[PDB]
């Protein structure tokens, strides 16, 4: 058990319960697979289901998540109704349920989070083959989203889970399977509805967002990029939290903001005399410059195959949104062409 | 620099600086001393006051941590209205700026907290000598809030901090001066003010609280004697973070909850035939029943001095408000006599 520290904190409004219990004198916890803002996850027997092991998800007792996991409820609801076989890589629910407060969702058992296993073999990334199926079906499962005109928003090594995270040793850890699947549609949004104006987890924040011009689907495609990456080197491109050092950060790996996005962004703060207000020969401009470089000068090798996934990343990190990839022609780029056939 | 996990991270809203950066050509930042919800303590140098050593304490950039600050300042500026030789044992306010959205409070430096102090020493409880004395001035300085219409809310071991941590070894760590600070005024509360229903952090929050019932000054004693008790054990009193198992541990610490007290709270869920709804005989409730006992029985003496620090302990954990002890009374309480002369 772990120390509360402060009058709101992410350990309040979890659901009580010990290895043995059983809900809805059906689902035999078994074990606690991860915490995060929403509730904990938790491995389960299911016996109105065979014994089948189960993932169930259960959420606070509190407002805003209880309203989230419900919208999460209908996203996978019309996922299931537009892809029965479960062919489509989003996650597969199997039901749900209210548990006096606590939304309940139970999925497929999977194994750990491309995230995780990437922290549990010391940030050692992935090769190039594993990057190109990862990205390659990541791209597949959110252009489906994108089809059915929704956005995910909150695309992240987090979540997108591995089927089977079995690996092999040598000293290093490798994936024997890198089948993928993407979970977390908390945040997910149609096209008809009401757009929060923040709506990424910061490292795979789109510049559309930060200076709120409105975004869409493409804000998508710009995390994508980011979690590319991380998969090829390891560490986050954009280890930052503050907008102004964010923005910063990009100019410097991916050259300068367009001046129509400058112009006509309301975040008018961040700029002076048409540019981003940035002195590079401070500290903190000192801390930029010594913290990253431009995009290509993260290449481990002078291969053809490592420039196309280079030329794939820097089409998705375009910052004009409308000029930016969309995911049926990153299905189509060079780097993919292996797995097609 | 660490991972954000969230749309909205405690990672958030922070004032970006790094080692050497000077504030209002004023405040020259040596260090970072610890990070809270509200944002960063840094120590600095003041160079407007001789080249005295401060401990800056730099706010959210957030409407909500903003606000707190703004009611903490003034919460501070009335404190040294009423005691203007620092004699009062809350921590010494020296000046306060906005800087841009950034509140940012400058304070006498101190040591670490009673908490950090004891983590840092593997949770080693303090001797009974330096509990007395510790448990004495912390009385002092909230007295003295409640003598003027205040209530802090807020007290745990974090807040409370030691003038000067230095210490002695032998394996194990010992405070050479337990003389101590109260700190963090955030959360504080006149009475004529405005009162949030939730208002501690769990593991010190006062049963009226939980039950919604009203609270006033005698929740902070509440928290004081769940500190000094920390303080003699190690440990935290209560350590759970849902209401239904924090009211289960308090009646088996500390017997039934009175029902005047349940028939009034609206918060009417926990209970069933007009006592509180828990089956001490599920897993729940062997857990509760495994992980903490009656009060008396965390003595680790049977020494007077010791019986006399469980006695004042017990009456500070009184459930009735109006009955419990009153801060006044507490400085009369035999344990504290070899204290007075
Ligand atoms: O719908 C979801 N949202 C998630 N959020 C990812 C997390 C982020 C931080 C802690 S968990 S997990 C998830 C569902 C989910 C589904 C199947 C699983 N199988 C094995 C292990 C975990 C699993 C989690
Ligand atoms: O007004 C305050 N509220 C605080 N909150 C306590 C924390 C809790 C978690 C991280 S910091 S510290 C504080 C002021 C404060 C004042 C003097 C100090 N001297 C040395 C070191 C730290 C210090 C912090």
């Amino acid at each position: 058990s772990r120390r509360a520290k402060s009058v709101e904190d992410d350990a309040e409004g979890h659901l009580i319960y010990h290895v043995g219990d059983w809900l809805q004198e059906r689902y035999e916890i078994v074990s606690t697979l991860g915490e995060g803002t929403f509730g904990r996850v938790v491995q389960c027997v299911d016996h109105r289901r065979g014994g089948a092991r189960v993932a169930l998800k259960i959420i606070k007792n509190v407002e805003k998540y209880k309203e989230a996991a419900r919208l999460e409820i209908n996203v996978l609801e019309k996922i299931n109704e537009k892809d029965p076989d479960n062919k489509n890589l989003c996650v597969q629910m199997f039901d749900w349920f209210d548990y006096h407060g606590h939304m309940c969702i139970s999925f497929e058992l999977l194994g750990l989070s491309t995230f995780d296993f990437l922290k549990d073999n010391n940030y050692l990334p992935y090769p190039i083959h594993q990057v190109r199926h990862m990205a390659f079906q990541l791209c597949q499962a959110v252009k489906f989203l994108h089809d059915n005109k929704l956005t995910h928003t909150d695309l992240k090594p987090e979540n997108i889970l591995f089927v089977n995270s079995d690996y092999e040793l040598t000293d290093e850890r490798s994936v024997k399977s890198t089948a993928v699947r993407v979970v977390d549609f908390g945040s997910a949004t149609f096209d008809h509805e009401h757009h929060s104006t923040i709506v990424s987890t910061r490292h795979y924040r789109a510049p559309e967002v930060i200076l709120e011009l409105g975004w869409s689907q493409p804000c998508d495609v710009w995390s994508i990029g980011c979690i590319i990456f991380e998969y090829y080197v390891g560490f986050t491109l954009f280890q930052t939290h503050d907008n102004r050092e964010h923005l910063a950060m990009m100019e410097r790996i991916l050259g300068p903001i367009p001046s129509r996005m400058i112009r006509k962004t309301r975040k008018q703060k961040y700029f002076y005399r048409g540019r981003l207000d940035w002195d590079e020969n401070t500290s903190a401009g000192r801390y930029v410059r010594e913290n990253c470089k431009p995009l290509r000068r993260y290449l481990t090798s002078e291969a053809e195959e490592h420039h196309q996934l280079f030329d794939l990343i820097e089409s998705m990190l375009e910052y004009e949104p409308a000029k930016r990839l969309t995911l049926g022609e990153a299905l189509q780029h060079p780097f993919f062409a292996r797995l097609r056939a």
